[PDB]
């Protein structure tokens, strides 16, 4: 029993941190295999991000501009590259302890964990998701740079972001492992806002069956609804609409449960409709979305 | 920006779990040097659990009777003692992963870090806190004990906790890594009841300070209060009672914001008299307790 908001195990991803320094900018880069990823805006001065054009900022960059140290150990750079926003950073050594892995590119709605890290040592870990807007609510500083999200099955890391930005509005934007921003955010320092955040109303369902798998069930309610009528409502309040295809993705949670998928949405409704009234939910008093269907399954059953 | 739930980076406790056998039970072990820490329980049938007389299912066992895998690799076991409600399985093989370590037993209100795991492998990590009726809210499922709680000071591992039980409520026991149970429970399938959960006051406090930091200032407001007058509201909210202890150790914080305690007990009180008015701080609807003066500090830092 319990629910928490739970985090991959990080050491398979600890061993691939390293720093990587361009002048005097110090950011973390991914080392895996003899290549050391990190974002593009390491040969960077903090005016040249106001206009960065990094084709001609990366032609003054030789191999030896590049210092990459693994713990207290330099690397030597062997050739470089970039590859949308991040630099490949080809070195002659490869990692020891790099593990099986992938690099994804995940959709909104999924969950991920993220090592933050500074000057390629690893401070903490913890679970995010990335929004509906494609951006991430991390915690991250001056220096974070580089940190990076995964997923991990079984003995194999799926890489799926690497951590670039700090937007005016607190949130974060960043890359895939090929260099590809989540949204429409871009490596300078302009005028970036975010669009809406809605709600991710799959991971909130999966994390009410949750909830009734471990014991708070209050919010069960004596009542139905159709897909048509829920998304009505769910569209008022921010809520993404809900598919078919998630309502499939929910059946494991309801199968266990014995609660159909529809209930649920009804249970979500009124919650909607008239909040908590001064009540908890797995001892939050929001509604959380941060846990897949797959999350709740996982945690529920001991996925190790 | 951005103010997170982070957990320590787990590497150098997924490098000590172990998987504990003895006849049917399968359990979590702690591999340090020689030595193989785990929960004293795992020689009970879960008949033995209602009233078990640990010396006397002890007598019956011998070292060959508990099986340690690491892994995949059977580690050979030359001696067993049992050290309150932990039994020491000594080994012929120090673990190379072994990292500096401290064992210490930590005070209610203080957080630590808890790597899940089942089989002796890993498969999360979560952030916790020692409650003030010394339970833990875990995540923890059958197979989890010996699962095991941490703080990491650079490089060296301060044990505090081994998961033993989980009470009826759905809360979690367990003890120190001398065997010592936090609290007044036992490892018998008894009727153990916690406490009042008390609210960790100086943890609200550093979260309210991590808030302001971090942008979120709706709630400061034009009042200040006395350490006293702030008490009076406080046990009527089941709060703990706020000391000068607890008023110095915020002093960083103070000092960084320009904020002054007493003030930030003002907000507190005026937070707790008329609720957040569907309004949230650093995205949550209730006043964060598990966030240690200290966990706000390094997070806003940056302590690798
Ligand atoms: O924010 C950081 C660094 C950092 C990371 N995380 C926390 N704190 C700091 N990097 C950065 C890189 C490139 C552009 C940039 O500005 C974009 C323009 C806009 O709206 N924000 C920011
Ligand atoms: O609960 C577990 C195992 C487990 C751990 N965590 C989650 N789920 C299961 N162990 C266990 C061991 C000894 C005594 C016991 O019962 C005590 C009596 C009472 O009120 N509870 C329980």
């Amino acid at each position: 029993s319990g629910f928490r908001k739970m985090a991959f195990p990080s050491g398979k991803v600890e061993g691939c941190m390293v720093q990587v320094t361009c002048g005097t900018t110090t950011l973390n880069g991914l080392w895996l295999d003899d290549v050391v990823y990190c974002p593009r805006h390491v040969i960077c001065t903090s005016e040249d991000m106001l206009n960065p054009n990094y084709e001609d900022l990366l032609i003054r960059k030789s191999n030896h501009n590049f210092l990459v140290q693994a713990g207290n150990v330099q690397l030597r750079v062997i050739g470089h590259s970039m590859q949308n926003c991040v630099l490949k950073l080809k070195v002659d050594t490869a990692n020891p302890k790099t593990p099986k892995y992938k690099f994804v590119r995940i959709q909104p709605g999924q969950t991920f964990s993220v090592l933050a890290c500074y000057n390629g040592s690893p401070s903490g870990v913890y679970q995010c998701a990335m929004r509906p807007n494609f951006t991430i609510k991390g915690s991250f500083l001056n220096g974070s740079c580089g940190s990076v999200g995964f997923n991990i099955d079984y003995d194999c890391v799926s890489f799926c972001y690497m951590h670039h930005m700090e937007l005016p509005t607190g949130v974060h934007a960043g890359t895939d492992l090929e260099g590809n921003f989540y949204g429409p955010f871009v490596d300078r320092q302009t005028a970036q806002a975010a669009g809406t955040d809605t709600t991710i109303t799959v991971n909130v369902l999966a994390w009410l069956y949750a909830a009734v798998i471990n014991g708070d069930r209050w919010f069960l309610n004596r009542f139905t609804t159709t897909l048509n009528d829920f998304n009505l409502v769910a569209m008022k309040y921010n809520y993404e609409p809900l598919t078919q295809d998630h309502v499939d993705i929910l059946g494991p949670l309801s199968a266990q449960t014995g609660i159909a998928v529809l209930d649920m949405c009804a249970s979500l409704k009124e919650l909607l409709q008239n909040g908590m009234n001064g009540r908890t939910i797995l001892g939050s008093a929001l509604l959380e979305d941060e846990f897949t269907p797959f999350d709740v399954v996982r945690q529920c059953s001991g996925v190790t």
